[PDB]
């Protein structure tokens, strides 16, 4: 087999899948209205292997096979974390310590602007389609979630768009449904860089024709950086091409003057309009519910052009209870823009993370303790430090609950977290509210509250560090077996197991 | 062999165990310091097999082996709170809703006082030990954690008390650490009966000679029974007849009038001083932390006579992280009187549960929502109604936390219940603090913070009941596999699941 590289080759990360036993190929019919969906909830709740849908009733042979859960977790014998390590190119038992560390490094890296490779190169230019070919109710777009108000095609895409003066690309992702055979939907919104591109289109006189392309199967590293809230101003695609140690390949869109992944397996084009809009949603969302027609008005992008693959592939998240894409890389991808942000600001942290169990509403921040107690500070001055510094930033915007614990707890590992949240903060006391702040519009207490009116507070920080561990040590003994006992003794117990009689 | 009694007989217990490979007979030498308590550890942490020390350094023929972990969780497959279910001589397979509503049931039932049997049959009367042959030293007593302030005898035996009237004879479990030959202390705090009952002799001038008894291996029924908050003035053995179907045999102790269970493995005498009082702890704790040094004066009960079975078992149980005898009974029972109180008290719930990853801090109560909506309230005076008929009396003493969620929530999966915690409170604002309520004084936020001087508050009612869930109904959909999707689709993907591929 070739050498594969599944950060930059979306068919080497399927391929890299299947050689781990983590990609089900799936040839019998399956039908993309709900049974797609149910298969790809199933797969995720018991981290088992990614589904690759082969045959999907009403697919064309090119238009398309889906990949669901291409960053679900899987067993922790082959690296839980393996399908967000391959969209780096790092080793698939890397933990996500590393991974968010290993992001942070490349922001130092050179970025590396994409470079243009000749058409006949691309694979994503084998079919190309005029505006009178394009007919996406044709399409085996999966109707994900009962009571969704449409069929999905865009979860796990990547929009372009670019500013006027040409100078800042963005790569994200946004989730859009299909509206008729020319046009989709989907959610345009502050304080998200898609919308503020459309803001600066809109402020020359452009609201309703701007350019964008739509790209599925990218290199899977610019998928990730697409989920990524990098600062304002910064085109995705040269750090993508940093973490890849090369320049992704690009070539122009058919319509406009967008540059697309070469090797993404299917291209739409077209404009955007903030003016012309329609009914969008609702969608199974990142906090496990569908609250029926509650669908809002969203833009409308007209489809004028389509590219694609043999054999096309059509990646796809399908959200809900944890844990999903919108746990694995939104709720990472924030804490790893928190660490850089506790940098910034000389916040005494050692990591951040988003647990899945929470349904990327907590963001929990370890503290170097001694660094803490350089400070001489209290729990009431630091909680509003650190709240001060989240909340009101684009990186705290989904961040409900900012949990402080001390350096013995791992933040990876809920177990430690629901132990130190339930045993080390007061409830109430030792929570501070946050009420002028920016809502999450989302989550389901402001969006089945009269908050969402208001639009503003309900957030908090919550101290789960003791009292004394913000002036001295304070040595306690953890009353589990790793933890509780001396390394000889932890030895002596497990090499003793068999023997003592344990099967 | 016999028909097994694993409710009424300690030894059926340890057998059905055996039946049901969860027991391992360790027989190779084992060190009662520390290396028992990290056998078990490693075994409750893992949901393993209990083991059964019968070869401890230090012990005589008699004088003791040590079961560890006696209602611990086990595998799924057979049943994972059967060690809880055979206390009660129900099929090990029983979930531990069902366990909560047998336990209700039979409070219903005709309380069954216990029937003296003769002494010459009664096993706990093999061996009898006069004042002057009392040596508590002498015994292989584990010590269980590092940093424990000594060896703790008493985790998992029954210490009975009666009110000087005779009226009321109460057995519970407290723990206690060994102090030298003669002498045990340990906790003795209000609001638990033990305290209680220990008051009224104080108030009558026996402040220092308060007749007492420990047994150790009493039918698994009464153990239970006497880690239950029952109400005030009722006997324990009284219920735990009504359980067994049948009178608990007992037989009278050598040096005083208290009645202790015949086919106990091990029963101490003697008399309990209030005013006397020594060090005790700290103790490893069902929080999860030893507190070094943290020890604090208790009162102290002199040894005077003692007998027991030959090759006698100490039951221990060796408290942390979750998941032990302190999150499985305490919890469950704390639990179990909880839901009783919301019946008398009239409140509309339907089950109440202490999650074992919140370490028995928090108690969910599952709201039937056509009985809160017939309540025409509001969530602020819900909760107020909640917080006044649980923080205020003894059966909430240990909760800080009461979640109230909606009865789409399955209480006894922590899964479910995490989501709904995070998703359905605002924080903060849908937190209803409790003030002026006693504290626990074992929480370590309380411990380890200024409210350990006045043991005052730091309690809280949280709302994760939608407000439109106090009106009327609302249906959503939970995007989750199993209620996600038509019954008839997860049917289908199940069927196909391995034809599917999933290996
Ligand atoms: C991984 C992922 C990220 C989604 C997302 C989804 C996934 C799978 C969906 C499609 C399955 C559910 C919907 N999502 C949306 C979303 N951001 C947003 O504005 N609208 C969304 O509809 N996000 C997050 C978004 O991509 C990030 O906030 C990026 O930081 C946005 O890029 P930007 O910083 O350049 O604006
Ligand atoms: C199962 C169990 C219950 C312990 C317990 C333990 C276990 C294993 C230990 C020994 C390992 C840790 C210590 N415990 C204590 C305890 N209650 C108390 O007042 N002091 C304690 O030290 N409890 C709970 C106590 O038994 C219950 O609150 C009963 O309701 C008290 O009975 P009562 O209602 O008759 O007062
Ligand atoms: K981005
Ligand atoms: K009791
Ligand atoms: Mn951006
Ligand atoms: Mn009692
Ligand atoms: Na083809």
């Amino acid at each position: 087999m070739r050498k594969l590289n599944p950060a930059l080759e979306f068919r080497d990360f399927i391929q890299v899948l299947k050689d781990e036993d983590d990609l089900i190929e799936i040839t019998e019919e399956i039908d993309p209205n709900l049974e797609v969906g149910a298969i790809m909830r199933k797969a995720y709740e018991s981290h088992l292997p990614a589904p690759l849908f082969k045959n999907l009733k009403g697919a064309s042979k090119d238009l398309f096979s889906i990949l669901g859960c291409p960053a679900g977790l899987r067993s922790k014998e082959k690296g839980d974390h393996g399908r967000i390590a391959h969209h780096l190119g790092l080793d698939p038992k890397t933990t996500i310590k590393e991974i968010i560390d290993y992001l942070l490094e490349c922001k130092e890296k050179e970025p590396l602007p994409p470079i243009t490779v000749p058409v006949s190169s691309a694979p994503c230019k084998t079919h190309i389609l005029s505006e009178e070919k394009i007919h996406l109710q044709s399409l085996p777009t999966p109707y994900l979630h009962v009571s969704d108000g449409g069929k999905y095609l865009q979860t796990y895409g990547m929009w372009i768009l670019q500013t006027p003066d040409k100078k800042w690309t963005n790569w994200s992702i946004a989730r859009g449904m299909v509206v008729d055979d020319k046009h989709i939907t989907g959610l345009v919104i502050k304080p998200q860089h898609i919308r503020q591109i459309a803001d600066s289109w809109a402020a020359i006189g452009k609201a309703n024709e701007i350019p964008f392309a739509l790209c599925f199967g990218v290199p899977p590293a610019a998928i990730l950086v697409s989920s990524m809230p990098i600062p304002e101003g910064v085109s995705e695609s040269d750090y993508v091409g940093a973490i890849l140690g090369e320049s992704v390949p690009v070539v122009k869109c058919e319509t406009n003057d967008l540059m697309v992944p070469a090797t993404s397996e299917m291209v739409f084009e077209g404009t955007l309009s903030l003016t012309d809009t329609h009914l969008e949603g609702p969608f199974g969302e990142m906090h496990g519910y569908v609250f029926k027609s509650q669908g809002h008005p969203c833009p409308l992008y007209t489809v004028k052009a389509m590219s694609y693959r043999d054999n096309a592939i059509l990646p796809v998240s399908n959200p809900g209870l944890c844990t999903d894409e919108t746990h694995t890389l939104i709720g990472s991808l924030v804490a790893t823009e928190a660490k850089e942000l506790a940098i910034e600001s000389g916040l005494p942290i050692l990591d951040a993370f988003m647990p899945y169990e929470a349904q990327a509403l907590w963001l929990i921040l370890k503290v170097d303790l001694k660094g803490l107690q350089a400070l001489k500070t209290t729990p009431e001055e630091f909680c509003k430090k650190v709240g001060d510094i989240y909340f009101r930033t684009k990186v705290g915007f989904i961040v409900h609950e900012i949990i402080l614990v001390a350096d013995d707890i791992d933040i990876f590992n809920f177990k430690e977290v629901i132990w130190a949240y339930v045993t080390r903060h007061t409830p109430v006391a030792d929570q501070m509210a946050f009420d002028d702040v920016t809502s999450f519009p989302l989550a389901p207490f402001v969006s089945q509250s009269s908050r969402s009116k208001t639009m503003k507070g309900g957030k908090c920080v919550t101290n789960c560090i003791f009292r004394q561990q913000y002036e001295r040590s304070f040595d306690y003994i953890t009353c589990n077996f790793e933890k509780g006992y001396p390394k000889g003794l932890v030895d002596k117990v497990n090499e003793n197991w068999k023997r003592y009689g344990y099967k």
